[PDB]
C-alpha cells in the first residue's frame, strides 16, 4: 500500500544517501528500512521486505554493525539473529573528517612545495579557508 | 627533476581530492597543475604538461573557469588563451552543501513517514546531529565573510 511505498522509498534514497561515504547502496536500504522498524528484524524479514537475496542481507548487515549503525541481537534457542537500527552517523562523519585531514595535508604539501610567494599565498588562503569549513563540523562530532 | 615530479604527483592527488566533490578527476588534476603555476599557461602548456588531449584541457577549463577555480586571460592579437588558478573552494563547498541539504528532507521525510514514538525519536536524533553538523560548515563560510575573512 501507499506506506509501504513510502518506506520502500526512503530506503531507496537512504541506499543513495550512504553511498556518499561509500557504501554499498544495498547496505544504505537496508539502514534506511531498519530505521522505519519499531521491532527488531530478523535476517529472512529483512530480505522479504526488501526483495534481497540472504548473502546480501548478510553483507548489509555486517558493515551496518562494523559502522555504529545497527546492532545484531541473539535469540533464545536459535543461532537466527535479530537486527535493530543503532547508534548514529558518528562514525562515518569522523571517517569523513579523516579523509578531509589527508586533503589538508596534501595542500600543506603543495603550500610547502610553492616555490613563488604568489604561489604560497595562495595555497595557504585556500587552505585556511578548508581548514575552517572541516573543522566547523568536527565541533559538532566534539 | 624532483620538483616537477612533486609538482605532478601534487596535481594527481588533487584530482583524487576534488573528486570527493564530484569534480572530475582530470579537471582537479589540472586545478592542482594550476595552483603550482606562478604564470597564467597557455592550453599549449597545460596539455604537454599534464599529457592531456586538447579536447581534454578545453573541458577541464571550462569547468573549472564555471566552478571559480580559475579565470581565462585573453591575449593582444590573438584568440588564444591563457589559464590561472582563481578564486576558491566556496563554489564547490556550496555544491556539496545543498546536496547534504537534500538527505536531510529524505531524513526529515523518513521522521515524518515513523509511526510510532521510538522510531521517531530515533530519527529526530540522527537527523538533528547531522543537520548540526552539516549547518556548522554553512555557517562557518557565512561568518567568515561577515567578519572580513
Amino acid at each position: 500500500n501507499a506506506v509501504t511505498e513510502e518506506q520502500l522509498t526512503f530506503s531507496q534514497a537512504m541506499g543513495d544517501m550512504l553511498a556518499t561515504w561509500q557504501l554499498p547502496r544495498t547496505t544504505g536500504r537496508t539502514y534506511g528500512y531498519l530505521l522505519l522498524q519499531s521491532e527488531a528484524t530478523s535476517f529472512q524479514e529483512i530480505g522479504a521486505d526488501l526483495g534481497l537475496s540472504p548473502g546480501a542481507v548478510s553483507t548489509s548487515v555486517r558493515e551496518l554493525v562494523a559502522w555504529g549503525l545497527a546492532r545484531t541481537i541473539p535469540q533464545p534457542g536459535s543461532r537466527r539473529l535479530l537486527v535493530e537500527a543503532a547508534g548514529g552517523f558518528e562514525q562515518l562523519l569522523a571517517a569523513s573528517h579523516e579523509r578531509s585531514r589527508a586533503f589538508i595535508r596534501t595542500l600543506r604539501s603543495g603550500q610547502a612545495l610553492a616555490d613563488d610567494d604568489r604561489v604560497a599565498t595562495r595555497l595557504v588562503d585556500l587552505t585556511d579557508l578548508f581548514e575552517a569549513y572541516v573543522e566547523a563540523g568536527e565541533q559538532m562530532l566534539r
